[PDB]
């Protein structure tokens, strides 16, 4: 079967023939929990895919929303038996801040050109950057005609194995229904002009990168089969000054390197000597692949107050402001970095509304500390001092929950630098 190419490209017809045919046999192997949940995404997507974030960033006692649960279960299993035998290309039209970009890209002197300048800046704002991409994405098989008004195509490769099943109501508008955890990596810029009008298209690949958001237990093997070795190999007085700075001597230590501050009740030669040995043990096993850590950020790293009004991200100006101000920069991190590979919102930072999503590269100085015993239940990866982050994109979600404290908050996508 699958006579197709990797590539339909406009040719809707042979499209909806090979959707058809591979349907049918999908949906007659789908257990009726299954054929239910893919129903239940045919009717609202938008919720179940919003539902999987709120989940995900959720507290450890969130219960939330039973069908969906299931949902979330059922769809995954589902698609799972719908594995792509070759790469198949997909299509979508985008908005520029998918991308975290704010410059308009349409040019203001002609709508039907893209504008030069930025169609460069964009270049650079796509290279070097995974992009997360949320909960389940359906997407067609062509090339749409369809005078779209958003600014980008996605021209997106799905590889070998990918589940994507063909789905939808529309039997001749079919759809391709790809599996949760995977990310965009652009392969390609282009100006392509459609229908008169010229759209930015982005060739990008979906790529799978580590990420354990929720798996307690896929992250503690992680943590343990790649640092245990880390762990047996610290000098003592690694070991103890990694145990103190953890168990809170973070402060101290912290300020010293942002601004030389010396405390009244200790030296430049104990507070070196504290540096110099956590930064030592950071460099002895970088991070094999590429992962996913999480922070919960104060509101003074981006210079907001709890009670700020800039803060209250229930205004929907106050989160365009944030994105405005922040979307594309580089933030230098003078200091050691603490994150935790787990997306779980925290009971002692419950209420923190800027939620860090940071790609850690291959080959960073950075730690799984928690293979120590004391810190097993704490998931941290431990950075050493003097990188740089780029913020990538800004996403908000609603946190419904009370401790969580009922308000929007934003997830910071960002790729240590």
């Amino acid at each position: 079967d699958d006579n197709r190419p990797m590539d339909f490209a406009k040719d809707k017809n042979s499209a909806t023939l090979w959707a058809k045919k591979r349907k049918q046999v999908w949906l007659n192997n789908l257990s009726k929990a299954e054929s239910t949940s893919i129903n239940n995404y045919i009717k609202n997507s938008s919720e179940i895919n919003s539902y999987s974030i709120k989940k995900k960033f959720a507290l450890d006692n969130y219960e939330g929303i039973e069908t969906l649960n299931e949902d979330l279960k059922n769809i995954s299993t589902a698609v799972k038996k719908s594995m792509l035998t070759k790469p198949l290309y997909v299509y979508y039209y985008e908005a520029n801040d998918k991308f975290g970009f704010n410059q308009n890209l349409e040019s203001s002197l002609d709508s039907n050109i893209i504008d030069e300048e930025a169609i460069n800046n964009f270049a650079k704002k796509i290279s070097d950057t995974n992009f997360i991409q949320d909960g389940f994405k359906d997407v067609t098989m062509t090339e749409p005609d369809i005078n779209s008004k958003l600014p980008i195509l996605v021209h997106l490769k799905l590889p070998t194995n990918t589940p994507a099943a063909s789905y939808g109501n529309d039997e001749e508008n079919l759809r391709v229904l790809i599996d949760q955890g995977y990310s965009l990596k652009a392969t390609g810029l282009s100006i392509v002009t459609i229908k008169g009008k010229q759209y930015a298209k982005v060739d990008a690949d979906l790529i799978k990168q580590l990420n354990f958001e929720n798996d307690v237990i896929s992250a503690s093997q992680w943590g343990e089969e790649n640092y245990a070795p880390w762990l047996k190999e610290l000098t003592s007085n690694e070991l103890r000054d990694i145990n103190n700075y953890l168990g809170g001597g973070y402060t101290a230590i912290n300020k010293y390197l942002l601004d030389g501050t010396i405390g009244e009740n200790t030296s430049k030669e104990d507070l070196e000597e504290k540096i110099s040995n956590i930064s030592s043990a950071l460099k002895k096993r970088k991070i094999p692949e590429d992962i996913i850590t999480y922070r919960r950020m104060g509101p003074n790293e981006f210079g907001l107050d709890l009670n700020s009004p800039d803060y209250d991200f229930n205004k929907v100006e106050n989160v365009s402001k944030f994105k405005e101000k922040w979307l594309g920069k580089t933030i230098p991190v003078k200091t050691f970095i603490s994150t935790t590979v787990l997306s779980n919102n925290i009971s002692a930072f419950a209420k923190r509304k800027l939620i860090l999503r940071l790609h850690l590269p291959n080959g960073s100085n950075a730690a799984y500390v928690s293979v120590a015993e004391g810190y097993k239940n704490e998931y941290e990866v431990l950075i050493d001092h003097g990188y740089s982050y780029k913020i990538d994109n800004i996403t908000e979600y609603y946190d419904e929950s009370s401790l969580g404290g009922k308000t929007n908050k934003l997830i910071i996508d960002a790729t240590l630098i």
